[PDB]
């Protein structure tokens, strides 16, 4: 599995791709059988077309930004967790959302599971 | 308490950090369900139940000189779960060190911690 240091690089790369809005590059980071639970508590999304649609829905507008708010925490079993903040415009109102993503990577360095922790308690109207 | 709401999760997880910060081992243990699991660090074997959990916190905190504080807000779900970023300050080689950690928790229907996973490794340890 990816080492702790490699997990830190992969998870930071993911945020860089979200921030620029490269949907195809994000989807490429995922494994064939990957699941996305975003927000955690909702049913998992699976299937590569379905994951792509999820990111297109979320990032299609092109005006979403995302940045780490602290370092990636990484394990020795190919997993990690990171805190970040998303900036977006919601019905014309600039907003921010605080999020933590937890990821497990497979033996090939691809995301096998992603879980995004957030709810409206983490939303701030700027 | 029932299964905590998102707002209740934020309060519970923040109190947990306050209890770690002050070192009240018995109060930490009582926040956990009687049959809770802990994986700390995530990747290592889980430990089961309040007796084992108490031994774990006494071994980590009993020596004193550990402090802990949130580094950003608790992220909370609608299914009784949450995740939080924090930093632990302690002493290493006679000098301050710091460890960045994220804990993920799932609460039960009585407002007690059913599971906890702590994400960190030696890449998250730093010094002056
Ligand atoms: C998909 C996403 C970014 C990538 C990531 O890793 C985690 C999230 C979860 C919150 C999403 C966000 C994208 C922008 C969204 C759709 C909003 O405008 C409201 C909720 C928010
Ligand atoms: C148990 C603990 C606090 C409560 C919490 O929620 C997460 C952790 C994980 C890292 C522990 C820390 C306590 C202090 C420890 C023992 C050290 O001096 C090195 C590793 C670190
Ligand atoms: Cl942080
Ligand atoms: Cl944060
Ligand atoms: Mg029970």
């Amino acid at each position: 599995l990816p080492t702790a240091q490699e997990v830190q690089g992969l998870m930071a790369r993911y945020i860089e791709l979200v921030d620029v809005g490269d949907i195809e590059a994000i989807v490429q980071m995922y494994a064939d059988d990957a699941t996305v639970e975003d927000p955690f508590g909702q049913p998992p999304i699976h299937g590569r077309e379905q994951i792509a649609a999820f990111y297109r829905q979320g990032l299609g507008g092109g005006k979403v930004r995302a940045c780490l708010t602290g370092p990636v925490r990484a394990s020795h079993n190919g997993c990690g967790a990171m805190p970040f903040r998303v900036e977006m415009v919601w019905n014309g109102q600039p907003c921010a959302l605080d999020v933590i993503d937890v990821m497990r990577f497979d033996e090939h360095g691809r995301i096998q599971t992603m879980q995004a922790y957030w709810s409206e308690v983490n939303l701030s109207v700027r």
